[PDB]
């Protein structure tokens, strides 16, 4: 039932529909097969250059529930439902960080911090040499790092975040709010 994933996310029933034929139309992009790969999903998030996609694939791999390289719609819409322009700030910055701490240990370290740093510039049309992004992830720290002790806290993180709302930019995709009347065009390249 569309009445049990508009509970669980932010979608509600009406969006949940239209979510559908959005799905139809990502699971149609690459293959033909009624399931959504990781390049029908960069697709859907606008995220098919070989530096963005790797946000993209990072955030399918969290809502890949059986680690088989497909989502159905539930996932999809699962997926989705944190990237509305709509869903509270704290569920985008509660995400964002999950992506980041890829070990699931409760913080992030320069290497992650790496990450998160390639992906923000990434979505400002942006890739640096290895050298100026170490110099980047210093500033990280220097800003992030209150609680002292070579690692950034949720906590921290989403203080980082809260002064800093454009490093959430990539946690919005602005066509979700009208997706019960407009649909963007996906063509695969
Ligand atoms: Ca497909
Ligand atoms: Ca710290």
């Amino acid at each position: 039932d569309p009445e049990l994933l508009a509970r669980d996310t932010v979608f509600s029933v009406s969006e949940i529909e239209a979510l559908y034929e959005l799905f139809k139309k990502i699971s149609s992009a690459v293959i033909d097969d009624g399931l959504i790969n990781k390049e029908e999903f960069q697709l859907a998030l606008f995220k098919t250059n070989k530096k963005e996609s790797l946000f993209a694939d990072r955030v399918f791999d969290l809502f890949d529930t059986k680690h088989n390289g497909i989502l159905g719609f539930e996932e999809f819409a699962r997926a989705l439902s944190v990237f509305h322009p709509n869903a509270p700030i704290d569920d985008k910055i509660h995400f964002s960080f999950q992506l980041y701490d890829l070990k699931q240990q409760g913080f992030i370290e320069r290497q992650e911090v790496k990450q998160m740093v390639v992906a923000t510039l990434a979505e400002s049309g942006m890739n640096l040499k290895d050298t100026v992004i170490e110099d980047i992830i210093d500033k990280t720290f220097e800003e992030a790092d209150t609680k002292h002790d070579g690692k950034i806290d949720k906590e921290e993180w989403r203080s980082l975040v809260l002064r800093h709302p454009s490093l959430l930019k990539n946690m919005t995709l602005q066509y979700l709010k009208d997706i019960t009347t407009t649909f963007p065009s996906f063509v695969f390249h």
